[PDB]
């Protein structure tokens, strides 16, 4: 019994991190095979990021300009190619701990760990979401850029996000492993906001089911909807709509707690029409957006 | 910027968990130079845990009974022994990933990240507190027992915690890696209420400053108050009493964000007596208890 805000364990991906630096600029790098990933701000000053020609500045850069540290061992810079807003170093050493990998891009209201990292060194480890506007909201200091997303399926690593940088609403935006950015946003130091944080409706309705198989059951009640009316509630709250395709990934959550997903569906409209009167779900005051119905059935049947 | 609930990196701790098998029980052992540590319960049936004798069960037990799976690799067992409530298992290898390691008792309102562990294979990393009725509020499903809770310093483990019971409420008790409970539990399927569950004020406070440094100052108040005024109000919201020693732990916190420690006690006064009317602080409806200052500190200053 609980539910917490779990982590994958870091331990295959803490095996890959390393430091790069360029000049003056220190972050840290993904080391896979014989590439190391990396932002390609790497090679930008704080003066660059204002408005950076990365094809001009690359020009500039050769392979010894990458310095490449894993532990205290330096790493051998033998080529270094631009895919999108990523540099990829390749170097003469596999890394001897590289695990099963793959690159995904996620869909946003997705979950994954982020492992934060300094100078090659992991610092700690939580849970995030692709926010609904493509941002997570991450904890990342300078320095952290290069720290890395990922979710495991048992021993495979699925890398979807690195991070490259903080918006002036210190919310967080980076790319998937083959460089592209989440969202709008670009690697420069400019006038980027974010659009609207909706709440990611499918993923409370899954932390509700959480709950229920938890104990926490007060917020049950006698009524049921349809998806047009939760929806007409869900747009007035900045709820994602929900879809068949929501309701049917709630099947099995449905199917173990005997509440069918309507039934759930107007459990939720009530606390958003009602509020939570200073009572707590989980331990939270707030509708948790953060665990993906994946999440909570891994979470209640102790997957490894 | 940023704040989030940060767990350790786990790969260290990772690197020592094994499977125990004692005739039909499995839970998980931490494996630390030649000695394996479990939960002594290992040896009970459902049965045996309403009224254990533990010195007689062990008894009718030979180092050949305790099965210990490190991976798909079978250790040999060449002794045992029971300390307090945990089994310690001589084996024939040392595990050559063993950390740097210390055993820690930690009290009251200090955090720990936990490894949820299943059949010796990590399933999740979260961060808990020791809370102030010696409980933790962790996710532990039955095979879960064995799995531990430590801190890292640099290069060092400290274990603080293997986790042995669930109690009725659904909160969970445990042991240190010498085997004393933590409270007064003990691994017995008996009736065994908590205390009351009060809020580590210190703790709070420390969150206080960690959503100024981070933005979050909508709570700021022009009020100051006395460590006397404040425990008044601490006493009546089931907080603990805040003595100079918190104060001065705070010390560091209250010279980064130039706000007096009893200015921030104020604050807090007026959040808890007039709540938070709606808002949020750092993406929290509730005054989050589970960072101590120590880890503000880190956290905001990106210690590996
Ligand atoms: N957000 C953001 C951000 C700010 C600065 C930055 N640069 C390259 C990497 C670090 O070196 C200093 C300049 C990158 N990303
Ligand atoms: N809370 C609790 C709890 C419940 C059962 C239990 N046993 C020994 C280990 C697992 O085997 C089944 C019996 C131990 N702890």
């Amino acid at each position: 019994s609980g539910f917490r805000k779990m982590a994958f364990p870091s331990g295959k991906v803490e095996g890959c991190m390393v430091q790069v630096t360029c000049g003056t600029t220190t972050l840290n790098g993904l080391w896979l095979d014989d590439v190391v990933y990396c932002p390609r701000h790497v090679i930008c000053t704080s003066e660059d990021m204002l408005n950076p020609n990365y094809e001009d500045l690359l020009i500039r850069k050769s392979n010894h300009n990458f310095l490449v540290q894993a532990g205290n061992v330096q790493l051998r810079v033998i080529g270094h190619s631009m895919q999108n807003c990523v540099l990829k170093l390749k170097v003469d050493t596999a890394n001897p701990k590289t695990p099963k990998y793959k690159f995904v891009r996620i869909q946003p209201g997705q979950t994954f760990s982020v492992l934060a990292c300094y100078n090659g060194s992991p610092s700690g480890v939580y849970q995030c979401a692709m926010r609904p506007n493509f941002t997570i909201k991450g904890s990342f200091l300078n320095g952290s850029c290069g720290s890395v997303g990922f979710n495991i399926d048992y021993d495979c690593v699925s890398f979807c996000y690195m991070h490259h940088m903080e918006l002036p609403t210190g919310v967080h935006a980076g790319t998937d492993l083959e460089g592209n950015f989440y969202g709008p946003f670009v690697d420069r130091q400019t006038a980027q906001a974010a659009g609207t944080d909706t709440t990611i409706t499918v993923n409370v309705l899954a932390w509700l089911y959480a709950a229920v198989i938890n104990g926490d059951r007060w917020f049950l009640n006698r009524f049921t909807t349809t998806l047009n009316d939760f929806n007409l509630v869900a747009m007035k709250y900045n709820y994602e709509p929900l879809t068949q395709d929501h309701v049917d990934i709630l099947g099995p959550l449905s199917a173990q707690t005997g509440i069918a997903v309507l039934d759930m569906c107007a459990s939720l409209k009530e606390l958003l029409q009602n509020g939570m009167n200073g009572r707590t779900i989980l331990g939270s005051a707030l509708l948790e957006d953060e665990f993906t119905p994946f999440d909570v059935v891994r979470q209640c049947s102790g997957v490894t």
